[PDB]
């Protein structure tokens, strides 16, 4: 167990968890203004994000809190605290996206005006808002800039593959 | 200052504190579903909202964490860590919001239906994110379902005259 205290404690590490809603996404702190991540369980699962912009703040020694828009026009804001293996979320999701929620299962680099036609032309309003704490399951350091991280779409057995050791190799790029 | 340990601690507060960009901000957890607020600095300055539903959560001892979504489209996720005077909000703001920010200035509780009309009417996107840290420089105990507290339109010197005890009663009532 490490214990983590800083902002650079933080930044470079790689992240699986669950929501209390059953919902198992996948985080890395790439830098610290850039995000990747990758969901595998839930309303939206199969899409995958890359170099996606982020403010990224150490709220008080331990907890990390990170808030970015999506070009589908999702509002984001997570509160990481990883030395109790622990997380909160919230995620305001456009209307659109609970009604056609596969519009957005992709990797989204290579589709980002196909998100922002979308969420001109289909409605925004009301949100689905979900707050929701998670357990943390996986607990990477895989140090800051590595490309190898998220650069694939999930497969069933993805999550399991790196929670076993069966992903990465010494150096933290994929075999 | 009290300690704040439980989320019974934190419900009933009542917050003045000013974001590093200098917007000063007044907010009140009235229960544990329901925040009142009203803001005196920024670019929505003279707004005040009651009876705004939200998710209100511990996040770790003395951490808290509120999140809802507004009649304008606006998201917001606070943070408070009372015990060290601190907060973190983002905002996220809609385009228009930005654009038409007077329209927002008001009691929203009597506009509903402007608000509604206008995040349709107006442009959603590009969101105006504001990611800051805040100062808080007064914590009243104000109990929980306070009517009082958050009951008129803002003044110039409003906060001064709440920092100062010249607005509430020894009941936390305006007299
Ligand atoms: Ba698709
Ligand atoms: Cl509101
Ligand atoms: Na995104
Ligand atoms: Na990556
Ligand atoms: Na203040
Ligand atoms: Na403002």
């Amino acid at each position: 167990t490490k214990t983590f205290k800083t902002l650079d404690d933080f930044l470079g590490t790689h992240f699986i968890y669950t929501y209390d809603n059953g919902w198992e996404y996948e985080w890395y702190a790439k830098n610290d203004h850039t995000v990747d991540y990758r969901i595998h369980g839930g309303m939206v699962a199969g899409r995958w994000v890359t170099d996606q912009k982020a403010d990224i703040v150490m709220l008080t020694e331990g907890i990390y809190k990170i808030s970015w828009t999506s070009p589908t026009g999702t509002d984001v804001a997570l509160d990481f605290m990883p030395n109790e293996k622990k997380l909160h979320g919230t995620i305001f999701f456009p209307k659109w996206v609970e009604e056609h929620p596969e519009i957005t299962v992709t990797y989204q680099n290579e589709h980002i005006d196909l998100m922002e036609q979308s969420r001109e032309k289909y409605a925004t309003y009301p949100k689905l808002v979900v707050p929701e704490f998670a357990n943390i399951t996986y607990m990477g350091d895989a140090g800051q800039n590595n490309e190898d991280v998220i650069s694939e779409a999930p497969y069933k057995e993805m999550p399991n593959d790196i929670r076993n050791g069966k992903y990465f190799d010494q150096n933290y790029h994929r075999l």
